């Protein structure tokens, strides 16, 4: 298993060009299963989840090719059962189900994998497809969906906010007979991006970005070209990298309006932030951040995908800060690893009480998920000495070229094979 060896401390400063969103590219690639004509999806990041997705689509009979763009021809899709080996390596695999049943009348997918930060059920996806008329049965380790003829539009009220289920329902609804109204829909920027990609193929969707999405089903979707929006979590990660290291960083190919809460929280921490149409700069002026209070919640509130990174920020900040995680139940394992690097924190139910220290110390650390792993690498950049972060393949799932980007910002980093 590869590891990153980091020698700190190093100020992280300069510029970085943000890649397309991991979490918009994924639902768009699965939505392309609905397309009868060639599709070109632009600005797709080179991530392990994207590679897994391309392999999964190919196994269903999709013809896929990629470079910066990914080309999809789903005209000959003819196998409606997704293989367990690909399905279980990430979360996005659940999105194959709705498109398959909506377009072909049937689809089978195993329970997904992905960030091991909670039980992460898919009951809401099941709920929504059933509301659209699909029969759902759990057999042989598969979630099997089927319908005789078209799905039927429905007024669907979500009992809980779910990014994934909102995408599943909105996507399947595009080929349903009639109108679907999703109430209490997730508002994430990736949902807006997926909706607009669907519309480019001929779908009729309005309300994306709000809590109510209305879809008017059509007979079929064609093809088209669509550019994936910038990755707000990769952006937030590098803004935090500047903030915790006293540097100034300018993020290019950014979309400022997807980060209102994160930018506001960084300003509370003392950051001097400026934004333009497609860029964001952050200058800490060499100053230590001020501790802040953070509570994760559905977009547009502070994102759980920036939680581990802000935990690191508070742990090197001046004063006592708070991190409250309301979305996932097992997303604090980066904490004991940072404590081994010298941090001071107490976990109390779904909250971490942070007591910032001036400097962290290098150590052999490991996280079992994407954002926590990236956070340990940032901690290594600012700690004194050598930090070795094990199992960094987790980072490959969500960051394109994090090694080259961090090195361009000043990091002393090396990828090693290790034992
Ligand atoms: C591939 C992708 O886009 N991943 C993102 C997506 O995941 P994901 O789509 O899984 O996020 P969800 O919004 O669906 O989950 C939010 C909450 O709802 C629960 N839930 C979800 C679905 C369901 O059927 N039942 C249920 O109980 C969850 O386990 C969690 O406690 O949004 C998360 C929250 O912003 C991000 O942190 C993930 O990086
Ligand atoms: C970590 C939560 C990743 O984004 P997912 O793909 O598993 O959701």
């Amino acid at each position: 298993m590869d590891k990153f060896r980091v020698q700190g401390p190093t100020r992280l400063q300069g510029e970085v060009t943000i890649s397309g969103a991991k979490n918009a590219a994924l639902p768009i690639l699965f939505a392309a299963l609905l397309a009868e004509e060639p599709v070109e999806i632009q600005n797709v990041p080179k991530l392990k989840d994207i590679d897994t997705t391309m392999k999964l689509l190919t196994q269903l009979g999709t013809k896929v090719e990629r470079x910066g763009s990914v080309w999809i021809d789903a005209s000959n899709v003819n196998n409606f059962s997704a293989p367990y080996d690909l399905v279980k390596t990430m979360r996005a695999s659940i999105w194959a189900l709705g498109p398959l049943v909506a377009r072909f009348g049937q689809g089978q997918v195993s329970l997904p994998g992905g960030c091991a930060i909670g039980a992460r059920p898919v009951d809401l996806h099941i709920f929504g497809l059933e509301k659209l008329g699909a029969e759902i049965k759990l057999e042989e380790g598969y979630v099997k969906a089927s319908v005789n003829g078209r799905l039927k539009g429905a007024h669907i009220v979500m009992d809980k906010v779910s990014v994934g289920a909102t995408v599943t329902i909105m996507s399947a609804a595009t080929l349903a007979e009639g109108t679907t109204i999703i109430e209490n829909a997730a508002r994430e920027p990736e949902i807006v991006d997926t909706a607009n990609f669907l519309v480019a193929l001929g779908a009729k969707i309005s309300g994306q970005g709000t809590d109510r999405i209305t879809i008017e089903g059509v007979e079929r979707l064609g093809g088209g070209v669509y550019r994936v929006l910038p990755d707000r979590i990769e952006t937030g990660t590098f803004l935090v990298a500047a903030a915790i290291s006293g540097g100034k960083i300018v993020c290019r190919n950014a979309q400022p309006d997807t980060l209102d809460a994160v930018l506001a929280k960084l300003r509370e921490a003392g950051a001097d932030i400026e934004t333009g149409e497609d860029w964001i700069s952050l200058d800490m002026h060499g100053k230590r951040p001020k501790a802040v209070t953070v509570r994760t919640a559905p977009h547009p509130a502070f994102p759980t995908d920036m939680q581990a990174q802000f935990t690191l920020l508070n742990l090197v900040a001046e004063g006592t800060g708070v991190i409250t995680e309301t979305i996932f139940e097992n997303r604090f394992m980066h904490v004991p690893e940072l404590i081994r690097m010298g941090a001071h924190a107490e976990i109390e139910s779904n909250t971490v009480i942070c007591h910032g220290v001036e400097k962290l110390s290098g150590a052999q650390v490991m996280a079992t998920d994407l954002r926590a792993s990236a956070s340990l690498v940032l901690a290594g950049c600012i700690a004194e000495g050598t930090t070795v972060v094990d199992r960094i393949y987790h980072i490959d799932r969500g960051y394109e070229r994090i090694e080259d980007k961090l090195r361009a910002l000043g990091a002393n980093i090396e990828r090693v094979k290790g034992e």
